[PDB]
C-alpha cells in the first residue's frame, strides 16, 4: 500500500470503477487508487443473476465470460487485468494509472487529516476521496435465530463467489429455496429454474407478497410473472412469511406463519440491502435516517473533499427528493460525475436513473421515476411483435446492460402523434411519477422525459402511444 494518493476511491464497484474512468478522462497523468475488499478486480454484476446462468458453455465459473442474448461473449470484468498498475507503483509511475488492493478493508476514516486506515494497520493519506461502499444483504431473522447448520446453508447473494457457490450447490443438491420475490430473487428463481429442469430437481421461491415484484408492479403484472416464474418449472409460494427454519429429517425445514412447512436442502437469500455505511461513524459523515446511505449536496459531496456514489449514497433526486437506488446507472452515472468533481468540475447530479431486470431473454423490465404498487396506477398493453423482448434489444445495440443500450439523456420534446406488453404510469394527483415499462425498449429518453417535465395528462393512452408503437 502506497502512503499517499491523490484519488482514493473506497470500495471497487461499479461507481468506483466509473469514477476512476472518468478522473482519468480529465487527467490523463491522475494517480486513483481503488481499495476492494473483495478478491476480485471490478466488475459488473447484473450477470451474476442472469446471462451467466443461461450460457450453456463449459468452464464459466472459472472464466466468468458470458453470451449475451444476442451470442456475443464479454466478460464480467469493467477491464482486462492488463490494464491496471501495480499498487507498489503507482505514486511514481509515468503518466500515472488505476491500481487497485484488493482484499483489504478501509475500517478508518478520519476525515481532519485526509487519511484512512485499513484492515490491516496501514495508513494512506488522500488528496481527494470517493466513498463508493455499495450495500450490504439484509438477512432474515428467522436466519439469524437459526442454527450454524442454517447459517452454513444459507446464501446472501451478492457476489462472483456467490455465483460460484450457488452454481455448485445447484448441481450437487436436490431441492434451494429462494427467500425474496423482488427483481433479483425472481431472476435467480428462472436462472436456478433452468439448470433444475435440466437435472430433474427442485427450486422454490417464496415471498409474502401476493405474486412476484409486488411492491413494485401492480396486481396484473405481478401475476404474470409469478405465472412466468411457475413455468419454468419453479414452486412459487406467495403470501409467505417465514416463521422459522431450523432442521427436520436431513433437511432444512422452513416453517411459514400461515402452518405451511417447506423442506429444502439450501437456502439462498434476496430480501434488499443496506448500504456500507460502516465509515460514516469515524468520519464524522452525516446519514439519512430515512432513506438509508451517505446524505451528500448537489455535487455529491459529503465533505468537501469527499464524494459518495453508487448505493451507498443518499442524493437530491431532481424529481424524487431525497433517495437511495440499487441500479446500475446510477452507479456508473454517478460514479462518473463523482470523478468530474474531484477534478475540479462543480456540476450538480441531476440524472434520473433507471433500473432493468431481464427473466430471461424473452421477458424484461424497465422502471424510472418513482414506482410503488400502492400509488394510483394505469396499465396500457400491447401485443408483442417480434423485437419487443431483450434478445431483440440486445441484438440491436450490440449489448444487454440496459441502461448502455438505452442511452443516459432524456427526448427532447414530448407532442402527441395524431397482453405482451406495455406501459404502467404511477401518478401523484394525476402527474406521472413513476413509469415501468414491459418487453418496451429503447423508450427510456422518453419516459424521462415524460417524468421531468411533471406535466399533467388526461389521457395517458394517448401517451402510451410513445411506448406502444414501434421505435422505430
Ligand atoms: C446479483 C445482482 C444483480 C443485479 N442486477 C441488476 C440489473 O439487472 N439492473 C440494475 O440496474 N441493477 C442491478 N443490480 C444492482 C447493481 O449491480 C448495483 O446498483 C451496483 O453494483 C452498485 O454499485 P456500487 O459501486 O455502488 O456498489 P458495488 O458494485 O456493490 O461495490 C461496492 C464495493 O465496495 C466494497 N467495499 C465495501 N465496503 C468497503 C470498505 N470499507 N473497504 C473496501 N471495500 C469495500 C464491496 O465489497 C464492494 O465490492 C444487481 C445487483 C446484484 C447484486
Amino acid at each position: 500500500a502506497p502512503s499517499h494518493v491523490p484519488f482514493l476511491l473506497i470500495g471497487g464497484g461499479t461507481a468506483a470503477f466509473a469514477a476512476a474512468r472518468s478522473i482519468r478522462a480529465r487527467d490523463p497523468g491522475a494517480r486513483v487508487l481503488i481499495v476492494s475488499e473483495d478478491p476480485e478486480l471490478p466488475y459488473m454484476r447484473p450477470p451474476l443473476s442472469k446471462e451467466l446462468w443461461f450460457s450453456d458453455d463449459p468452464n464459466v465459473t472459472k472464466t466468468l465470460r458470458f453470451k449475451q442474448w444476442n451470442g456475443k461473449e464479454r466478460s464480467i470484468y469493467f477491464q482486462p487485468p492488463s490494464f491496471y498498475v501495480s499498487a507498489q507503483d503507482l505514486p511514481h509511475i509515468e503518466n500515472g494509472g488505476v491500481a487497485v488492493l484488493t482484499g483489504k478493508k478501509v475500517v478508518q476514516l478520519d476525515v481532519r487529516d485526509n487519511m484512512v486506515k485499513l484492515n490491516d494497520g496501514s495508513q494512506i493519506t488522500y488528496e481527494k476521496c470517493l466513498i463508493a461502499t455499495g450495500g450490504t444483504p439484509r438477512s432474515l431473522s428467522a436466519i439469524d435465530r437459526a442454527g450454524a447448520e442454517v447459517k452454513s446453508r444459507t446464501t446472501l447473494f451478492r457476489k462472483i463467489g456467490d455465483f460460484r457457490s450457488l452454481e455448485k450447490i445447484s448441481r450437487e443438491v436436490k431441492s434451494i429455496t429462494i427467500i425474496g420475490g423482488g427483481f433479483l430473487g425472481s431472476e435467480l428463481a428462472c436462472a436456478l429454474g433452468r439448470k433444475a429442469r435440466a437435472l430433474g430437481t427442485e427450486v422454490i421461491q417464496l415471498f409474502p407478497e401476493k405474486g412476484n415484484m409486488g411492491k413494485i408492479l401492480p396486481e396484473y403484472l405481478s401475476n404474470w410473472t409469478m405465472e412466468k416464474v411457475r413455468r419454468e418449472g419453479v414452486k412459487v409460494m406467495p403470501n409467505a412469511i417465514v416463521q422459522s427454519v431450523g432442521v427436520s429429517s436431513g433437511k432444512l425445514l422452513i416453517k411459514l406463519k400461515d402452518g405451511r412447512k417447506v423442506e429444502t436442502d439450501h437456502i439462498v437469500a434476496a430480501v434488499g440491502l443496506e448500504p456500507n455505511v460502516k465509515l460514516a461513524k469515524t468520519g464524522g459523515l452525516e446519514i439519512d435516517s430515512d432513506f438509508g446511505g451517505f446524505r451528500v449536496n448537489a455535487e455529491l459531496q459529503a465533505r468537501s473533499n469527499i464524494w459518495v456514489a453508487g448505493d451507498a449514497a443518499c442524493f437530491y433526486d431532481i424529481k424524487l427528493g431525497r433517495r437511495r437506488v440499487e441500479h446500475h446507472d446510477h452507479a456508473v452515472v454517478s460514479g462518473r460525475l463523482a470523478g468530474e468533481n474531484m477534478t475540479g468540475a462543480a456540476k450538480p447530479y441531476w440524472h434520473q436513473s433507471m433500473f432493468w431486470s431481464d427473466l430471461g431473454p424473452d421477458v424484461g423490465y424497465e422502471a424510472i421515476g418513482l414506482v410503488d404498487s400502492s400509488l394510483p396506477t394505469v396499465g396500457v398493453f400491447a401485443k408483442a411483435t417480434a423485437q419487443d423482448n431483450p434478445k431483440s434489444a440486445t441484438e440491436q445495440s450490440g449489448t444487454g446492460i440496459r441502461s448502455e443500450s438505452e442511452t443516459e439523456s432524456e427526448a427532447s420534446e414530448i407532442t402527441i402523434p395524431p397482453y405482451g406488453k406495455g406501459v404502467i404510469f404511477y401518478l401523484r394527483d394525476k402527474v406521472v411519477v413513476g413509469i415501468v415499462l414491459w418487453n418496451i425498449f429503447n423508450r427510456m429518453p422518453i419516459a424521462r422525459k415524460i417524468i421531468k417535465d411533471g406535466e399533467q395528462h388526461e389521457d395517458l393512452n394517448e401517451v402510451a402511444k410513445l411506448f406502444n408503437i414501434h421505435e422505430d
